[PDB]
């Protein structure tokens, strides 16, 4: 992994440069993540680096707590700005609203702030999905998916929280479970059903023979992975395909 | 463009099916673009097809009244819906804030509800960005340009002027001068500096010649053209060509 991080830096050094910047902000909610992405930027741009912590009126404040150690052990800048107030309107307005619309909606806000701090401070986005996250299609589009660039986004939640503990990241962060924090109570262990170390692995062989053509759930059972695990997946997946690509245009 | 009309719903009716929808909602300021999409969907999707008319605290009254007039003459369902509460409390958090960033920020919002629309009534979005806005990099990311469809991204603000005549739009919406709306006086001729008879003639050229290749402003001026003209153009090209590119990600 020594090798891995060494890669990640000169792709941000180099994908910022490329675009006329010298200063990059991105979202920290406190999570392996979020955390991964920033101590990478802290290492390329130092105080070019700028992290934004954006807390719902459901978020949990032990989360902004260790965003708040994670800071101040690399010396990240930081700017605390609450979206509380907007997702009280959108409520006001919508009662009935399910918890993922909730989400949705959180999650579109902290793009706007992201957006608009790097239109006044000339700096680029950076993304925080790791590849899971992406083939599982579990990630808001134009939400926290919208980044001109990001690090770890072609590797799975396996490669990335293990490259955080060669980043030594507090390890508040690492036992954490996994969780993309939309409302109370939600974690990816419980709506997916599974762990990562269940998930992962078959994506590797997933991302390995079906490069382009369709899924077949028989040839994938002989490698050797439970039926409802490989057709739940990929659905999933199949599902979701439509969030990494770029619009439908006619030509 | 009888002939284009076909071709644009056609094209409307795949897009959506191919990807388990049957409805589908768009965002309706009342200008040229969002009325020659809603007329297009509505002659596809009849009512299954919605618009959104979402004004924020700085919108006219009088446009919001044109795109109640359109929809009522081609009977299509909307939902009214402002999003001036939220422009206000990022106001009250910005007073400091430019006219471009209130203007980037409220273009999110109606992203967020398109989103947030389509997800509890099981619709697609689709886009209304034209070519001639998409190739000036005058959008915004992740705002008006976030969409699952566009069917006339492909066409240059002039074709787009001129399909609408043949859909029958009303006048009041032709000679209405080109403004993306975003605060007051606004306009494009006025924030771009020339008319859309000046700038597509050279788009035509532009997406003719340097395919590819990076624009020549020499072998411009020789097919006949300012060259100021051809000098502007080509930086907003190439300062907005990230908008329309899929995020960077390290393999």
């Amino acid at each position: 992994y020594q090798k891995l991080i060494v890669y990640l830096c000169d792709f941000l050094e180099k994908e910022v440069q490329k675009r006329g910047f010298k200063k990059v902000v991105y979202g920290l909610s406190g999570g392996l993540d979020s955390a991964v992405v920033g101590v990478l930027c802290q290492k390329v741009f130092k105080e070019n680096a700028h992290a934004l912590l954006m807390p719902s009126s459901v978020s949990m404040p032990e989360n902004k707590t260790d965003a708040l150690n994670l800071c101040e052990k690399f010396s990240i800048p930081y700017t605390e700005y609450s979206i509380a107030p907007y997702d009280a309107i959108f409520s006001s307005h919508f009662k009935d609203a399910s918890l993922t619309r909730k989400g949705n909606f959180c999650a579109r806000l902290r793009m706007a702030f992201l957006y608009d701090y790097s239109l006044k401070s000339d700096s680029l986005v950076i993304g925080t999905s790791n590849k899971s996250e992406r083939m599982l299609g579990y990630g808001t589009l134009f939400g926290d998916l919208a980044c001109a660039i990001n690090p770890i986004g072609e590797l799975f939640k396996t490669e990335v929280y293990e490259l955080a503990r060669r980043l030594n990241i507090p390890k508040k962060i690492l036992n954490k479970p996994p969780s993309a924090d939309l409302f109370v109570g939600q974690s990816d262990e419980k709506d997916l059903g599974y762990p990562y170390s269940v998930i992962d692995p078959l994506l590797k062989d997933i991302e390995a023979l079906f490069q382009t053509k369709p899924i077949d759930t028989e040839t994938l059972a002989q490698l050797g992975y439970d039926e409802i695990l490989v057709k739940n997946i990929t659905s999933r997946i199949q599902k979701n395909a439509f969030k990494l690509e770029l619009p439908a245009i006619a030509k």
